[PDB]
């Protein structure tokens, strides 16, 4: 339970970062040229392993879905399903319905790799922008989403321990099929609160930290609202798979 | 068209400001240092193969521009060392009667150049095993491009700046009683404005002041992560970008005639 708290301020630890380092990126300038094939070169010949316990956990059956093409980072490949409708309104309360609501419409992007390259491609093309410092903003972006979702593995440990026999009546519930275990581990995971919480904090450091000062040149349009979408499309809801995952990996603590 | 260009390369300084700040703090609330992680940003810096530009390239061969060639694997002008020209006791940050405020350049506790002013802030950091060494590694690489390449800009700048102000500089190099030395001092001196020097730091204070707050829960910055940021523009930033100008005003000489 001690465990849990820490891995949660280590969560939220990342937020200030990751937005910092959008807003840096999009404050910097427009794209350089050929900025995609340069950031996969990078990645190519900078590759970070994982830690022991994760390789180990991306080469079996359930880990596999995070493992994603080299040279990508973990996870940020990862399709969640569509799950809001087109028109789903994101960021103000509906009747009925509260705020804030989770993951992908149709139109979202796939996944994180294609979300971060399609707000790369919405820039004007710029003939003046460093490479140097583009590509390593970009790569510094990509490792943090990465390692913010990842979380989610030591995250669903702790939460096991704690909660050890909400989730063993699941596990040892022979009459559910893989799909509705899964399912159900995620709903035990599921909290809407702690997720307006995390996103109404995001909008709200997304805010702040884009303001303009005297003579400064404004941010490009939708940055904010772009930054909002990697939490509550991408963010929140991979992490949530990767726990389940990780629950479903640990089965055998149940008997 | 001279006018034009010289606003063009002003924006362009400009733009490098905020995202200097915004990874400062985004490296600074992350975590603390990960073990080995100076040798791992000296080794990425290896394994790249960027290099400046053609006319960049050319001006750090010769004798005006050599001095801003890095030891490898460093980009350029992180190593490069201005002279002591304030005193231990120099007030930084307010105003003092009879000498303004945010005095410019290093004084001589002062660590020598960017390079080890970057290296013992990250050495002020405790040892974490939980910081992520991808990510801290990535935004301390991105970081060095951004101070080496925002220092660049003294270079076209200083070009389109002879465009325009033709006469007064020629004036100094053309004068033939005047050492190497005097004339780079006193092209220093011409190309110095304390008025513009006072609106950058002072919108540099702002941001890294009003960038810098926490909400509830979040973990805090390390102590004196403001004042290092401000640091790093006063002293170094601002005072390599004049002497990168100099240096290029120097190496144009023949544009007298
Ligand atoms: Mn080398």
């Amino acid at each position: 339970g001690d465990r849990l708290d820490a891995l949660r301020d280590q969560l939220q630890r990342y937020e200030t970062p990751i937005i910092q380092t959008i807003l840096a990126r999009s404050a910097l300038g427009g794209r350089a040229p050929s900025e995609q094939d340069e950031v996969r070169a990078a990645l190519s010949r900078n590759a970070f392993e994982p830690s022991e316990v994760i390789s180990e956990w991306l080469q079996t059956e359930s880990g596999a879905r995070f493992r994603s093409t080299r040279p990508l980072p973990p996870a940020v490949e990862f399709i969640t399903p569509v799950v809001l409708s087109r028109d789903t309104v994101l960021d103000k309360p509906v009747v009925g319905k509260g705020i804030f609501p989770i993951g992908r419409r149709p139109q979202d992007p796939t996944n994180m790799d294609e979300f971060l390259d399609t707000s790369l491609l919405s820039l004007n093309q710029s003939s003046t922008v460093d490479l140097a410092s583009a590509v390593s903003l970009d790569v510094s972006l990509l490792h943090l989403v990465s390692a913010r979702v990842l979380l989610g593995y030591p995250i669903a440990l702790a939460k096991f321990d704690w909660l050890h026999d909400n989730f063993c009546h699941i596990l040892t519930n022979t009459t559910l099929s893989k799909s509705q275990k899964l399912a159900n581990i995620i709903q035990q995971l599921t909290d809407h609160k702690q997720e307006v919480n995390v996103l109404s904090r995001v909008e709200q450091k997304s805010k702040s930290l884009s303001h303009l000062f005297r003579n400064d040149i404004p941010y490009p349009p939708h940055t904010q609202d772009r930054i909002l979408r990697l939490f509550q499309a991408y963010l929140i809801p991979i992490t949530t798979q990767i726990e389940a995952a990780a629950i479903l990996d640990h089965a055998n603590k149940c008997t």
